[PDB]
C-alpha cells in the first residue's frame, strides 16, 4: 500500500509503505502520557523521531488554552524535525494558527462539523483526516453490525462529498473509521467488527487512518490497564495495515513501524 | 377472534394473531435503520411476500418532550407511507407522538397510530378521537425508572393500572373501544424495564389479555434476548421467535416483528396448541 | 426502612420514615427565622424532645456571614444532641466548614449545580439531598402537568448521574421534588400532581425527601395564613410517606411524626 | 453461645446460632452464580436486611460432581465494597493461601476453607493473619460413598476432623479461632445420601468436641434426591437440615436463604433450649 498527499504549497509527497504517526497530547487530561509542559512533549518528539514517526499528531482540547498548549510545540517540532506535522483539532483558528505555525494537515475527529472548519481547511488547502464520529449520542449495539457499518460507510462518503464540494482536493483527505469506545459510540464487538471490515473502507478510493493505540477496546479484551496495553494495540495495528491501512496512529512508533512491516510484506506477496 | 375498525368504518377481522412488520426509517432507529425509500420499499416488499398483515412505520428524530423534528420525521415518513399505500394491500402503522405526523400520516394512507407514549403528549387524545383510527397504547417508556425498585409482583400491578388508566384516558376522549390496543412496554433502556421484569410480564401476560382489548407484543431482536444468548441483534431471530410463540400461546393478538415469516409460522404452532386447550 | 451511610462509613439504618426538623437562622427565612444563638437551641430541644430524627440548620462577605450564624448553632447541637445534623446550603465553604463542624450531611435545594460543589460533596463522603429546582425562566401552568413531571424527573437523574460520576456513593443520595411555589417555579396544582405521583420519584430507587411545612400551597388551598396551615400540612407529610416518602421536612416534628407513623403503618399492611 | 476472636484480639459474642448467608462470585455455581460486583451487593444488601451475622465470600466454582489472580479479581471489589458499607463479619471461602492474605488484607474477618488447611502454608499463613478458620471435612482421598459402614465412617470423619483441629493448635492457631464443619454434601465430598443424615444425626457428637460446629445443607443435593427437587425448590428441605443441626448444637448455619433460616432455627433453639 503506497499513497501520496499533496501539501498545502501544491508539493506532492509520496509514503512508499504506510505511514506511522506518532501522538504527543498536550492535554493534562489525556487517558495516556498527557504531556503537562513544552519539554516534556518535546522528549517525548524527540524519541519518536528517533523510532522513526512519518507524521507527529499534535492535539490538546477555551480555545486560548488550547493555542497556548500546542503552538509552541508544533513551532518547536517544525524548527528541529523533518517529520510532517498533523494538528489534531476541531476548531477553526487553531487550524489556522497551527497551519501558520508549521502544521502540514489537520486531524479532524468531528470531520470539519464545526461551523466554518469546513471551508478554512479547504482555504489552507492542507491534507485533512475524517474521523467518523456520532451524529449524536449512539447506542452501541442498538443495530446489527452490518447495518451499523452500512451507516458509517454512508457517512464518511457524505462527508468525503462535502469536503469536495467545499474545494478540497481528492489528494488532500484521509479518512478513518474512528475506533474507540465512549463518545465514539461504539462498543467492542463493534469496533472489531470494523477493523475485519476495513477492507470496505480501503475500497473508498482514498488513504484510511487507523487508531487502535491503547484504547479501551483492548483493555477490555486483555484485562489491562493502559500501560499493559502495548502488545495487544500491536496486533490491531497489524491487522489494520494487513486490511490495506495506510496511516496507523499510534504511541508506540518504533514498535508500530516495525509490526506493521510484517502486515505490509504478508499482504504484498 | 378481535377486529379493528377504520375510520371509514370498515371492520378488518383477524382470525387468529396479526403480524406487524417493522420499518424503522429514523437514522438512530433500532436493529435495522432504513436509511433511504428505496432500501424502505425493498423491506416492505418482503414483508409483504412473507406475509405480513400490517406494516409499522416510524421515523422519530427526537423525543417530543424534550418543529424542525416533527418536518424531518413527516419528510421521512410520508413518501414510504405513500409508497405502500399505493403498491400493497396491507394494513399501515405509524409510529410516532406527534399530533401533527398523526394527522399527515393518516391523510396519506395510514390505518392506524402506534403509539409508544400512549397519546400523552399535548393534543394527541384529542387528535386521534378526531381522527378515528385504531391506535396502539403502550405501557409508557420511564426513563428514570430504576428497574428492580418494587418487587415483580407491584411492578405488574402498576403496568396493569397505567394501562387501565390510558384506556379510560381514550373513551373519556371519544375513542372507541373498537379502536384500542394495548401493549405492555417489552424493552430495556428507556422502557424502563430490566431482564426479569421483561420475562415476568411474559409469562403474566394473560393478566393483560383478560383487559378485553387486543394485546400487542413486541419482542423482536431486543436486549432481553442478547442478554439472555449472549448474542448481537443478528443472532437473536430464535429468541426472538420462542418470545412471540409464548406472547400468543398466552393471548396475544398481535405481534410487532422484524422477522415476518419465522414469526408467522411459529406463532401458527402456538395458535393451535392454544386451541386444543 | 432506608439507609445512609456517614462520611465515617458508618451505616445508618432508619426503622420508619425519619423527621427532619428545620431551624432558619437567617432573618429573611421561611415561617420561623431564628433571631439569635438561644432562640435555634431552645427551638432544637424542642424538637429533639418532640422525636426529631435530624435537624436542618440553614442561613442562606455573605458566605462569612452564612457561617457566621450556622456554625454556632451546628457546633451547640453537636455538642448537645445526638440526632444527625443537615446543612441547607448551595456554597461548598459553607458545606466544608459545616461538617467540619459537625454537620452529617448537606441540602442543597440547587442540587450541587454550583461551582466546586460536586467535587466537595464526593470528598467529604457525606450523604446529600438533591432537590429539583425549576429553570427561574419558567412559567406554572405553560406546560402540562405530565409534560412538566417527565422534565422534572429528567432534570433529577441528571442530578444523580452528575453526582454518580463525580464519585458520590449511591448510598450518599437523597432526592427531593421541591415543593413550593415562588422561585421553586410551580403553582398550586402542579404541587399537587407531584405529590400524587410521588411513587414515580420513589421509583427511580434513592430515599426521597419531601417538604410541605407550612407552605403557601396549603395557604391557597385553604385561605389561611402560615400559623394556621398545620393540619394541611400534616396531610401532605401523610400522604407524602404513604406514597414512599423517607424524610419529611417539618416545623412542626411531634404533629409530623405522629400522622407519619400512620401513614406508615396503613402503607405496611400491603 | 459461642464466641470467637478477631485478629484484632477482640472477642465476638453470639447469644444465640449465626446465620452465615452464601455470597458466590464464580460464574459456575449450581445455585445463585454473582457474575458482577452490583448482583453481589445487592445479595449483601438483601441478606444484611434479613439479619445475616455472617457473609461468606467465594470465588471458587463450586459444583461437586465435575487462576489465583481470577479468584481474587472476583473477590477483592466483593469483599471491599462490602467492609466499607456493613457492619456483618466476612468469611472467605477459599483454600489458597494467597487469596486468604489478600482476602483479610482487604476486610475478611475469617476464612472458610473446605480443605482445613491441608495445603501448604495454609496453616502458617492462618496462623499469622490471626483470624479465626472453619475447617471443613473433606475426603483424604477419593472415597467410593457406600463403602464402609455408616458408624465406621462416621469413626474416620472424626478422626480427621480431631487430627485437623491438632495441626491448628500445633501451628500456633487459638482455640477461640477454630470452628469445624462435618462438609455436608455428595460428589466429590465423598458422600451419599444416607451417610449425609447419618452424620446430621449424629451431629451432637462433633458438638462434643468442644468447638463452635458449623452446617451447610442449604439447598444441597441430599435435599433434591429425598424430594425429588432442583435446588430452587428445595427450601423447605434445607429449612428442616438447619432446625435438626441447631437442634443438635450447631453454632453457624451457611445458607442461601437468610430470614427463611433464621426464623426456622428461632423455633429450633427454643425448642432445645426450653429443658
Ligand atoms: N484521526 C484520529 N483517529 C483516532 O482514532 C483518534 N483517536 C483519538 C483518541 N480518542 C479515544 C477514543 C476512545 C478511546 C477509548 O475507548 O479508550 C481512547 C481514545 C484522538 N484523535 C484521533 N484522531
Ligand atoms: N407498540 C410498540 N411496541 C413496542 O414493543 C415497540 N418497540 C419499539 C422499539 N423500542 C425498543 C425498546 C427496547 C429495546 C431493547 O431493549 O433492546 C429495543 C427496542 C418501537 N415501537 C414499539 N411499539
Ligand atoms: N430539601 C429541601 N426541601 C425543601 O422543600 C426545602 N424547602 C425550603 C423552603 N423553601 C420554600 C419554598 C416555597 C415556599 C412556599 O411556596 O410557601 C416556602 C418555602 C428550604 N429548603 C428545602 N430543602
Ligand atoms: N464450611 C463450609 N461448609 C460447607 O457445607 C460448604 N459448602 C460449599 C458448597 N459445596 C457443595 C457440596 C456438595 C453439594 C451437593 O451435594 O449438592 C453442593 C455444594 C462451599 N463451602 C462450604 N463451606
Ligand atoms: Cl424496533
Ligand atoms: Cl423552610
Ligand atoms: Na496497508
Ligand atoms: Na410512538
Ligand atoms: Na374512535
Amino acid at each position: 500500500q503506497s499513497f501520496h498527499l499533496r501539501l498545502r504549497d501544491d508539493k506532492r509527497i509520496v509514503f512508499s509503505e504506510p505511514a506511522v504517526m506518532g501522538i504527543i497530547n498536550v492535554s493534562p487530561n489525556s487517558f495516556y502520557h498527557p504531556h503537562l509542559d513544552l519539554n516534556s512533549a518535546l522528549r517525548t518528539a524527540e524519541k519518536m523521531v528517533d523510532e522513526g514517526a512519518d507524521i507527529l499528531d499534535i492535539g490538546g482540547e477555551s480555545t486560548q488554552i488550547e493555542l497556548d498548549r500546542l503552538l509552541p510545540v508544533i513551532d518547536a517540532i517544525k524548527k528541529r524535525f523533518p517529520q510532517l506535522i498533523s494538528v489534531d483539532t476541531s476548531r477553526p483558528r487553531v487550524m489556522r494558527e497551527a497551519v501558520n505555525t508549521g502544521a502540514d494537515m489537520i486531524n479532524d475527529q468531528r470531520a470539519l462539523q464545526l461551523d466554518d472548519a469546513l471551508t478554512t481547511v479547504s482555504a489552507l488547502k492542507t491534507p485533512v483526516c475524517l474521523m467518523h464520529f456520532p451524529s449524536e449520542t449512539r447506542k452501541p449495539g442498538s443495530t446489527t453490525h452490518f447495518y451499523f457499518l452500512q451507516s458509517v460507510k454512508k457517512e464518511l462518503q457524505e462527508s468525503i462529498q462535502r469536503c469536495k464540494k467545499a474545494g478540497i482536493s481528492e489528494d488532500r483527505i484521509i479518512i478513518d473509521p474512528g475506533f474507540g469506545q465512549g463518545n465514539y459510540g461504539k462498543n467492542v464487538s463493534e469496533n472489531f467488527y470494523l477493523l475485519n471490515k476495513l477492507p470496505e473502507f480501503v475500497a473508498m478510493g482514498l488513504p484510511v487512518l487507523s487508531g487502535w493505540s491503547r484504547k479501551s477496546m483492548i483493555g477490555d479484551v486483555l484485562n489491562q490497564p493502559p500501560e499493559n496495553r502495548l502488545f495487544g494495540s500491536i496486533a490491531a495495528d497489524v491487522l489494520a495495515v494487513y486490511h490495506g491501512a495506510s496511516i496507523i496512529r499510534t504511541h508506540d512508533v518504533k514498535a508500530t513501524r516495525e509490526a506493521i512491516k510484517i502486515a505490509t510484506y504478508t499482504r504484498s506477496v
